[PDB]
């Protein structure tokens, strides 16, 4: 069956993994280059979140990383690609060099 999980971070884990494993495919949809965001939050064996999480696009273009003050790991700072070193010290920039974009539905 599926496997057991108990602690909820192996729970979400494992949608993402059965949800990648899911979409084999090389490129079967169309014009695709820039719309990869990879990450599968791996969990300590007493179930903590991991200190730091990273995200994947092109097997070696980039490789951002961050790391999680809350056991959530969910409080990234605002920035979905880090120019890939780690430094956590804050998350406020005051300079409105973007603004970000990310809502947009697919139809």
């Amino acid at each position: 069956g599926p496997p057991p999980a108990r602690t909820p971070c192996q729970q979400e884990l494992d949608q993402v993994l059965e949800r990648i494993s899911t979409m084999r495919l090389p490129d079967e949809r169309g014009p695709l280059e820039h719309l990869y965001s990879l990450h599968i939050p791996n969990c300590d064996k007493h179930g903590l979140y991991n200190l730091k999480q990273c995200k994947m696009s092109l097997n070696g273009q980039r490789g951002e990383c961050w790391c999680v003050n809350p056991n959530t790991g969910k409080l990234i700072q605002g920035a979905p690609t880090i120019r890939g070193d780690p430094e956590c010290h804050l998350f406020y920039n005051e300079q409105q060099e973007a603004r970000g974009v990310h809502t947009q539905r697919m139809q």
